[PDB]
């Protein structure tokens, strides 16, 4: 799940680093407030590639729905 300490690693893991400077220079730097992220903010943060959006999302949604779980 959480290999990673940190959000740029969570975004290497899924070869998404290439937006590491756009994540954190927006604010989202933890998994927190990362797993809250929606389709617009991954718009915001700049990813325009269609399956770059896509890959993000779903990750993130398998990040939050877990963290759920352990609440």
């Amino acid at each position: 799940y959480t290999s990673f300490n940190t959000v740029d690693e969570w975004l290497e893991a899924i070869k998404m680093g290439q937006y590491k400077e756009s994540f954190a220079n927006a604010g989202f730097t933890s998994f927190d407030v990362v797993s809250q992220m929606m389709m617009e903010d991954i718009l915001r943060v700049g990813v325009t590639l269609a399956g770059h959006q896509k890959k993000i999302l779903n990750s993130i949604q398998v990040m939050r729905a877990q963290m759920n779980q352990i609440q």
